[PDB]
């Protein structure tokens, strides 16, 4: 068949329209080239590009048979010669996420402005979560040389409007994600552990000052580690056990790992905290890798030093590429999720770094940003929807 022809049903959706349209097309010399159909709130769109013999396609026979059979049931339909038309659309060059509780129209409208301001076509939009946070995904195509300015744009927009914004490359390698590492304190686990231990030595005050002074990027990580652990010199090492019992998991964390197992992920943690305390919980979670510092003990009591080598900032980036080596996962399929300057070097070495309840020094450099203290929102940023999760969970 010689010449091409584009057909397009619009109108309220109903059953059988897709069948009806193609039986009808069989009666004329018709072979498909592309078919695109969707139903959004019942509005049916259907876009069939065919190429059929110039014989039939120059004839009113086809026109009348289609038009008649569509408008009969209550939908519109258009028919036009094609010849030059692109057969199948290009893929999207980036994907963007917008999340928040709530997402104001002004907020979302600002994202779309700055996206427009740069030449970026919104190729598609859809909602990924209604719980615990409205999240909406946008596949966008970006002018070459703009995407640096894009994340500049979007971060700003995020701050002024109180929504979380996230911009990944939507490419083949970059989307077979396979490896995730979590910080522990204030990411995977609620609270600072070095404060649960501090509070046992009645020095919860001094220590919590320094800790926030560090996680924000004001004191050398080693230097503030020594000094805070210094406060613990004297405690019976039984207290380690006491703090690993009190620990709580970030909300939704179980669901985050359980789902990250589904997609075949290697999951690990990377702290500057204390291996003896993550070692229990990283067993129960059946994690694949733990990199953490060691508390010195003598005759059963804590000396207040840490055993070296210390896992400083750059030690956390080191800590991840070692994992990514041991499991064979290149760096660009590696996910990292932190919450403080401690993690600046991890997130920037990972292929997709995620600031979670981050101090602002982090948000400034993470490829993405979540403000709201639910760890399941990490799933949405990785290609999953609240619908899938509850489906897969519900089957068991
Ligand atoms: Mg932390």
């Amino acid at each position: 068949p010689k010449v091409s022809v584009l057909i397009t049903v619009t109108g309220v959706d109903q059953p059988g329209v897709t069948a009806t349209l193609f039986e009808v097309l069989s009666r004329h010399g018709v072979e498909l080239l592309n078919v695109e159909q969707v139903v959004i709130r019942h509005r049916l769109t259907l876009g069939v590009l065919v190429c059929c013999p110039a014989d039939v396609a120059d004839g009113p026979a086809l026109r009348h048979d289609v038009e008649a059979a569509i408008r009969k049931v209550g939908l519109d339909v258009s028919i036009e010669r094609s010849d030059d038309v692109p057969i199948i659309r290009e893929p999207s060059t980036h994907t963007i996420f917008v999340l928040g509780r709530p997402i104001t129209a002004a907020a979302f409208g600002a994202v779309a402005r700055e996206v427009a301001a740069l030449g970026v076509n919104i190729d598609l939009i859809r909602g990924v979560s209604d719980y615990p946070v409205i999240g909406l995904e946008l596949r966008v195509s970006v002018p070459p040389g703009a995407d640096g300015a894009l994340r500049t744009a979007l971060n700003r927009v995020s701050s002024e409007e109180h929504v979380d914004v996230a911009v990944e490359d939507y490419t083949l390698e970059r989307r077979a994600k396979r490896l995730i590492v979590f910080d522990v304190d204030s990411t995977l686990v609620q609270g600072e552990v070095i404060e649960m231990l501090a509070a046992k030595a009645g020095a919860e005050g001094q220590v919590a000052a320094i800790t926030d002074a560090a996680m924000r990027g004001e004191l050398d990580f080693a230097q503030s580690l020594q000094q805070r652990v210094a406060t613990l010199a004297g405690l019976p090492a039984t207290v380690i056990d006491e703090v690993a019992g009190q620990l709580e998991l970030m909300p939704g964390a179980r669901t985050t790992l359980r789902t990250l197992r589904r997609l075949g992920y290697a999951c690990g943690v990377v702290a500057g905290g204390f291996a003896r305390i993550i070692e229990p919980l990283a067993e129960e979670l059946m994690l694949d890798y733990v990199a953490a510092n060691e508390l010195e003990i003598v005759d059963g009591t804590l000396t207040g030093r840490v055993v070296g080598p210390i896992i400083d900032r750059a030690g956390k980036a080191t800590a991840l590429r070692e994992f990514a080596q041991r499991a064979g996962v290149p760096m660009a399929q590696t996910v990292a999720v932190g919450d403080g300057a401690n993690d600046i070097d991890m997130l920037a070495a990972a292929g997709l770094g995620i600031a979670f309840n981050a101090k602002p020094a982090l948000r400034e450099v993470a490829d993405a940003s979540l403000s709201h203290p639910y760890l399941d929102t990490v799933l949405f940023l990785l290609g999953v929807t609240r619908g899938e999760i509850e489906a897969a969970d519900a089957i068991d």
